[PDB]
DNA sequence: GGATGGGTACCATATTGGTACAAAGGG
DNA sequence: CCTTTGTACCAATATGGTACCCATCC
């Protein structure tokens, strides 16, 4: 019985609307998808999604992967009426939506392969072209017209409700122990963060927990970080926020240990050497180092 | 014959997610 | 003086994207 917005907030993270264009013959085929993936380790959490779209769509496996893939038509409608019902907030929200334009010239022809007669087709592709990545270089072989605007969504990020920010933080968060290397001193942080086109979303968490700050991820300002360390802050809100609005998936786990150290801390267990013994403990089975 | 579903191979970079310490700052 | 905090560093893989083939169905 999971929510809803949380549904959405994982898919603001992971999660993608894509439009392929696929020729055979004089025909182009046009392949739409709804896809999220993910390391194997999570497949419970895809499960569980994927229930919430009623059985919709098909999870895949390889070694390291899964995928889940909602291709056909019928099936794609249960997760537009969704996404309308709650929406995106993040730029995501612009693919849903031309997406959701491709969708309905589709279902007006109730079929989806087109002979280069490109007037439904020729729409297709110019939509289809300021999405994602856009064209195929090969469909540019094929077609030299133009680009439709993508919908602006920038003062458009209000976060909607809280079960939103633990959908998204189950994809985009990490919960991080950090020790000096002296090995004498022990501190907490989370960390969410995000591409440049998202800095304005990102500054307003700082607003939802009334903590922490934004800072720049790497040299090239190419990529942004809201991130939390006092104390103060994480014990008082962000821990509980999340105790009420829990965390689905493996960081679920991540999130337990990380808050029983945070306790260890509050009663200053940290600075005695059997609970700094016990937290590196517990910090070497966290994260990408679990099990 | 032609159209569609769906499995799986492949591609690129935005997250993944770890380490480090000088400058607080206060009891 | 001692411990917390903000800010920085950044290698690479878990994400987010895309293309091909064929075997059933219309
Ligand atoms: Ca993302
Ligand atoms: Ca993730």
């Amino acid at each position: 019985s999971i929510n809803p917005w949380f549904v959405t907030g994982f898919t603001d993270a992971e999660g993608s609307f894509m439009i392929h264009l696929e020729k055979n013959k004089d025909k182009w085929r046009v392949r739409p998808t709804f896809q999220i993936k993910l390391d194997i380790r999570d497949k419970s959490l895809l499960e569980e999604i994927k229930n919430y779209f009623n059985n919709t769509g098909s999870i895949n496996t390889s070694n390291k992967e899964c995928v889940y893939k909602v291709r056909s038509l019928k099936d794609i409608s249960i997760i537009i009426s969704h996404f309308d019902k709650y929406n995106l907030i993040t730029q995501k929200k612009a693919d849903f939506e031309l997406f959701k334009k491709i969708i309905n010239k589709l279902n007006s022809q109730e079929h989806l392969s087109y002979e280069v007669g490109a007037t439904v087709l020729q729409e297709i592709i110019s939509i289809r072209a300021s999405m994602n990545l856009g064209l195929s270089s090969s469909v540019k072989e094929d077609f030299p017209h133009i680009i439709p605007s993508n919908r602006p969504l920038i003062e458009n990020m209000n976060i909607p409700h809280p079960e939103w920010m633990a959908g998204f933080v189950s994809g985009e968060g990490s919960f991080s122990v950090y020790t000096t290397s002296d090995d004498k001193y022990v501190s907490l942080s989370f960390r969410v963060s995000q591409h440049n086109k998202d800095k304005q979303l990102l500054k307003s968490f700082v607003d939802f927990f009334g903590c922490g700050g934004f800072n720049y991820h790497n040299k090239g300002n190419k990529a942004v970080i809201f991130v939390t360390r006092k104390f103060e802050d994480i014990n008082d809100k962000i821990i509980p926020l999340f105790n009420e609005y829990k965390i689905k998936g493996v960081k679920y786990k991540d999130f337990k240990d990380w808050s029983k150290v945070a306790k260890m801390i509050e009663s200053k267990s940290h600075l005695t050497t059997n609970g700094y013994k016990e937290i590196c403990k517990i910090k070497e089975n966290m994260n990408s180092y679990r099990k």
